DNA sequence: CGGCAT
DNA sequence: CGTA
DNA sequence: GCCG
């Protein structure tokens, strides 16, 4: 065989494809590297489980397999298993240990990592009771995602995201007349359920966005809609009080705020998926030399910034056909 | 061998 | 360390 | 784990 660049973002990747019991047990295994602080061998892994969403058929036979990017002895093994018996040992094992199931449970809680996970895992700790009856151990961002850990598992769906917009845009519309909102992250790539939801703000003049989001904070709070905030900054991770019929839940959401100027670089980066922008800036660097973030594209020999209109501008400086958001599902 | 996003 |  |  299929073509198959060995870059993600070179080849679309939709949100609906094929393969996902295929790529779920690849990324199995890639989350239990990370667990076990092999970054290198996560990426392999991510990166090969992504070349299966990005193929036009299933995989029935492992001869699709020839000649595809980041699959080698190890992950076409996992594949074979799959085809031939329906299971792979390796993925059961990993999925079915005490090891993997604690440290995926501890690491999605809002404010711990693999490190910290893994520390407390050593301690003998097991269970989220474990961790609120040793809250000496806990920062208050941890404290935060485990106050609010049962809601922060409930998916977000579009209806909340909806509901969240108007709010921040009436914050934001207080805090700096003519300032816009638009929704990024996974929502943006037609996600239809997500984690959180992200957005990025700005406003058409350069400059008046500076000191903006702490005047947006201050008029979320006062409107009672802020359960957690980290606190001169760009990038807020709050929790919201979500009102709801009767009631309310918690809602994770990201606030972040660019010049106009970096818009374009803060909302590709912001609108993912987090493989293809991993992958992005790797190909910036390796293929044109050029470093790549939310704030801009940065050519290290000359030292200037690319300017750029727009997301389609950025694609081209970089010789890259255009993915629009959907197809960025890496 | 070492990189692996910033 | 955590976060996007 | 894979590859430049
Ligand atoms: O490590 C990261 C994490 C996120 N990002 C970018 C890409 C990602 O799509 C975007 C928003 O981050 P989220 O963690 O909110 N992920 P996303 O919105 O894609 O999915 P969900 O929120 O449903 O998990 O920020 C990175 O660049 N690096
Ligand atoms: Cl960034
Ligand atoms: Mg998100
Ligand atoms: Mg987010
Ligand atoms: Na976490």
């Amino acid at each position: 065989p299929a073509w198959m660049p060995a870059y993600a973002c070179q080849r679309p990747t939709p949100l609906t494809h094929h393969n996902t019991g295929l790529s779920e047990a690849l990324e199995i295994l890639a989350e239990a590297a990370g667990f076990e602080g092999s970054e290198g061998r996560l990426l392999t892994f991510c990166r090969a489980a992504s070349v299966l969403k990005a193929l036009p058929s299933p995989v029935t036979t492992l001869s699709q397999l020839q000649g595809l990017p980041h699959f080698g002895e190890h992950s076409s093994r996992v594949v074979q298993e799959l085809l031939e018996h329906g299971v792979c040992e390796e993925v059961e094992r990993v999925r079915r240990s005490e090891r993997y199931q604690t440290m995926k449970l501890f690491t999605q809680i809002f404010g711990v990592g693999v490190k910290t996970a893994d520390r407390w895992y050593r301690e003998g700790l097991r269970t989220l009771d474990d961790l609120r009856e040793q809250p000496q151990k806990l920062t208050q961002q941890q404290k935060a995602g485990l106050q609010h850990h049962q809601d922060l598992s409930t998916p977000v769906l579009r209806s909340d995201v909806d509901a969240l917009q108007q709010v921040v845009e009436e914050a934001v519309g207080q805090a700096l007349p003519g300032a816009t909102v638009t929704l990024t992250g996974g929502f943006r790539r037609g996600k239809l359920q997500g984690h959180d939801v992200d957005f990025l703000i700005t406003h058409p003049k350069e400059g008046q966005e500076a000191g903006l989001l702490p005047r947006v904070m201050c008029r979320l709070q006062d409107q009672g809609l802020i359960l957690y905030h980290q606190h001169a900054f760009e990038r807020s991770f709050c929790i919201f009080r979500l009102p709801q019929p009767g009631s309310w839940k918690a809602v994770r959401v990201d606030l972040v705020v660019a010049p106009v100027s970096q818009f374009p670089f803060a909302l590709l980066g912001w609108t993912g998926s987090k493989l293809f922008q991993r992958e992005l800036r790797r190909f910036s660097r390796k293929e044109k030399g050029l470093w790549l973030n939310s704030h801009g594209l940065f050519d290290p020999e000359q030292k200037t910034f690319f300017q750029a209109a727009s997301e389609e501008d950025i694609f081209r400086h970089l010789g890259l056909e255009y993915l629009p958001p959907e197809q960025r599902n890496a």
